[PDB]
Parts: C-alpha cells; structure tokens; sequence
C-alpha cells in the first residue's frame, strides 16, 4: 500500500579470494597460435681456464643447452542464462524509490553474469597456479573435458617432505631452531630463497618454537612484503614480518566449489620461493567456429551474447579461453610438506 | 524462398549453428531433371 | 617452416570443401545423362530420397 520505508543497498557477500601467484609470479602471459608451444631451459655449466698461458694452447669451448617441453591445451567454459522472464522483479539492488526497466535491468544481470563468470574464471585459474606452485605437477580434469597432465620439471628435492621421526611435532617448543632445516630445505633450491609461504595453520605449529620470537614479526618490516599484502588485501594473506633474510607469509586464501568453499593451501605445508620466481599465464586457441571467424582465436578471454529463436526468445553469456598458467622454472620453489 | 530463388540451377549456403558446441556448415542444394527429348535418336548397342 | 593460424586453416577447409561439393554434383550430374542416353530409362532411386 503506502509504504514509503527508504531502504537503501542491501548486501555483497565476497567470501574470500586473494590469488598471490597469478598477480606476483606468473607475471609473462602468451596467447597460443599452435598447440604445441615450447620452452627451453638451458642447464648451462661452465668451468674456468686456471693454468693456460698463451703458450700452451688447449681446449675449445662447448655449446650447452637443449631441453625444452610443450603442453597443449588450457581451457574454461562458463556459458550462463539471461533468465527474461525474471527482469520483472526488482533486483536486491534498484532501491524501491528509483526503479527501472527490465532491459536495462537486464543489462545489469548481464554485467552480473560476465562478472560471476570472471570470478570463475580466477578461482579455477587459481587452482592451477596452486597445482604449479605446489608440486610441480598440475592436472586439469573434469567432466566433459578430459584429465591433461603437465609435469613441469619439479625435482624431488623440491618435493620435501618433513615427515620423519622429528618433524616439528616432538621437537621443543621452547628451545629448538627450525632454521638449521630452514637452510636445509633453502640449500636445493635452485637460487636464493626469500618467500617462505605458511599455511594458516602450518604458521601456528611454527610459531609454537620459540627460536620465532626474536625475529623482527612486525607490522611494519619490509618493504616489497607489505605492499604486496596491501593489494593482495581481502583478509587472506598475512604478511607477519621478518626472518631475517627472508619474510614471514601465511596464505589463507579460498575458493567456492559448485557450493562450498576450501582453502588454496593445505593443513601443513610451506615453499620455498624467490621474489623473482618468473611465470607464465600463457593462453590457448578459442576451439570455436564463431572466434575464427574474425580470428580472435588466440586471445586471453573470449566473452561472447547471443540469442536463440524460436518460441521462447533465451538470451546467454558465454566466456571462453585456455588457461596454462606456467613457469619459467619449477626448482626454484620447494614444497615442504610441514609435520 | 525468402530470397525469391526457388528456380536456380544450384544453391550454396553458408550458415553457423550456435549452442554449447560451435559449428558451421556449408550446403549445395540443388534439382537436377536432366532429360533428353526423343528416346529413339540414340540406339544403345551393347556390344560384344 | 611456414604455418598459419586454423582460421586460415578453417579458411581452406572451407574452400576444399566447396570445391569436393561441387565436383560431387558435378559428378552426380552426369548419372542421370549416362542412364538416358544409355537405356532410354533412368532410376532416380536412393536412401533419404
């Protein structure tokens, strides 16, 4: 009747979501124009010259390289409905004193839809990323698509594992230092070693030694730590200060399934990462006959609106693209499987 | 018939079909009635 | 040495395909005159049809 109750903007309801691989380290991304797409990892070794005067005239240089390896296909489909018949009702939003038409109103939906799909289009990239920087290992399966194995070249040194007889769980928690397996683990690393990401409950076990509390841990203790924190903001990555020579990081970022959530990370594990770690987002080839017509078939994403005839008028949005999210080099990170 | 050609000697057709999987075909249609007038001009000796 | 993108790819296809199409009615065509001119009968007879 006559109401005339001003209500304003309801509710967002984000979960969570902060990437930390696909926005530090996978920063070089490559369309596709071939399947087969390749990457050379020179393992180069040279020696010195030590007693050769120019007198004794010896040996003759080697060439070094010639180990490359290609991974095909990447891929993502979330096609979605327009849902015409409920533009009528007012959405959450269009606050009950400023009401609109159904079109624009479903110009709206439409930008909501493109926007859920973007969010799929991260949370699942994100899984590969984690697939990467976790095992060295990634495995894109699923329903109408067929599992696609890339081992990308992890050595098992990178693969560590502290289960033993003295992981961290029966050491002192008072008196023992986790940094002689620290520089252990940090030694096979393939370079140095600055980022040392923590589960949210893996940090909670480590902390637990007291060897951490004389580390600097302030809110305010590097300089690259912080910002990266500061826009990788959403209450899932905390940056909790410095070791020394290397940072603090405790990552808690989630995803949704289908329905539930579930965290990037598992219970007990940590990596040993450099800040330059160099990765890929390479792209794939749209397989769709639309795309080649104009050629957009190598792209990053492929958003596409378009409508069925017939009786019932259905409007959808769809996105395509190939994900291959790559690295430059796997052993720079090592996978400590925490205990 | 939309395009007033229903006499043609051939028909192509390009046309793209839309759904989950993508795809297009193109088409010839056509009605050949290749025909000849007097049957007894020509004598079909099968030989031997 | 030299590739190209499957739109160009999809491109030739395209025109293999128009050409096979047409040397087939091309083809079929003369069915039809071989029976008239060889029988004074012909059979237009054949599934979906």
């Amino acid at each position: 009747m006559y109401t005339t109750a001003q209500l304003l903007a309801a509710n967002e309801q984000k979960f969570k979501f902060d990437p930390l691989f696909l926005r530090l380290f996978f920063r070089e991304s490559y369309p596709f124009t071939t399947e087969k797409v390749y990457l050379s990892q020179i393992p180069g070794l040279v020696n010195m010259a030590l007693y050769v005067s120019p007198i004794v005239s010896g040996e003759v240089i080697r060439s070094r390289g010639g180990s490359t390896s290609e991974f095909t296909p990447g891929y993502v489909k979330p096609k979605h409905e327009v849902n015409p018949q409920m533009t009528l009702r007012r959405l959450p939003d269009e606050d009950p004193q400023n009401l609109a038409d159904p079109a624009y109103r479903r110009r709206r939906i439409i930008m909501q839809n493109m926007r859920d799909e973007e969010l799929a289009i991260a949370q699942v990239e994100e899984m590969q990323a984690v697939s990467a920087v976790l095992k060295g290992k990634y495995t894109m399966t699923g329903e109408a698509f067929d599992p696609v194995e890339v081992d990308m070249g992890r050595s098992e040194e990178n693969n560590i594992t502290q289960s033993g007889g003295t992981e961290w769980s029966k050491r002192d928690k008072s008196t023992y230092d986790p940094t002689d397996d620290i520089e252990a683990y940090a030694l096979n690393a393939s370079g140095v070693v600055n980022i040392i990401v923590f589960d949210p409950k893996g940090w909670a076990l480590f902390r637990s030694f007291k060897a951490v509390k004389e580390k600097l841990d302030t809110r305010r203790g590097s300089n690259s730590e912080l910002e990266t924190a500061v826009k990788d903001l959403g209450k899932a990555v905390s940056y909790k200060g410095m070791y020394g020579d290397v940072a603090i990081v405790v990552y808690s970022g989630q995803y949704v399934e289908n329905g539930v959530k579930k965290n990037f990370l598992p219970d007990n594990t940590m990596v040993l990462g450099n800040t330059q770690a160099r990765g890929l987002r390479t792209y794939g080839c749209i397989q769709d006959a639309d795309a080649q017509r104009e050629g957009i078939n190598a792209s990053a994403r492929y958003p596409k609106n378009w409508v069925t005839t017939g009786d019932p008028a259905r409007e959808f949005t769809m996105i395509q693209s190939a994900p291959l999210m790559l690295l430059a080099d796997p052993d720079e990170f090592v996978s400590v499987q925490l205990a």
